[PDB]
């Protein structure tokens, strides 16, 4: 049936424990939904042909610019424009989706 | 600065109490997210050309297929495949999220 297909985000994060590894859990289209667990510090980096989505789903993830850092709380989220610069990082676990082509 | 582009869900859907009126609240690419308050039965129709994402933020949604119907509630989301007809319906108010292209 389809309500197989229904997907509970607190149900996929329980299903692994490893860091700064996203999961797949969903596709429309030519995008991917991803789940995430982070903790410390990312890389700085950035998606030369892409926007990025951010949705933080528990804790609080912040992402530093190159002039400024911004804080993100749960049921909150960001876009980062395409070309723009940024390193990810939470100062305790924090549950994220990002949502990016494939 | 670029903290004004945060964007919070609940500070989002206190501005309208109007039902079935999706607000852009981003934009991703070509893509637009989109919260929305329902209450009571929307119509039969498909999107023949799109893949359309249904994430439940508060309340339980329901939505219906021409074989058999699906519930969400919140913290769960749904990809209702493109060309595939569907009826969304809540019984109690229920605030959502769609993502699909502009
Ligand atoms: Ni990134
Ligand atoms: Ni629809």
């Amino acid at each position: 049936g389809m309500q197989t297909k229904v997907i509970n985000f607190n149900d996929k994060f329980s299903l692994f424990n490893q860091h700064w590894s996203p999961r797949v859990i969903a596709e429309m289209n030519d995008y991917q939904f991803k789940l995430v667990k982070v903790e410390g510090e990312f890389v700085w980096h950035e998606h030369a042909d892409t926007d990025e989505v951010f949705i933080v789903m528990e804790g609080t993830l912040q992402i530093a610019f190159r002039d400024q850092n911004i804080t993100l709380q749960a049921g909150e989220m960001y876009v980062i424009p395409k070309g723009v610069e940024h390193k990810p990082m939470a100062k305790e676990e924090c549950k994220i989706m990002i949502i990016e082509p494939r």
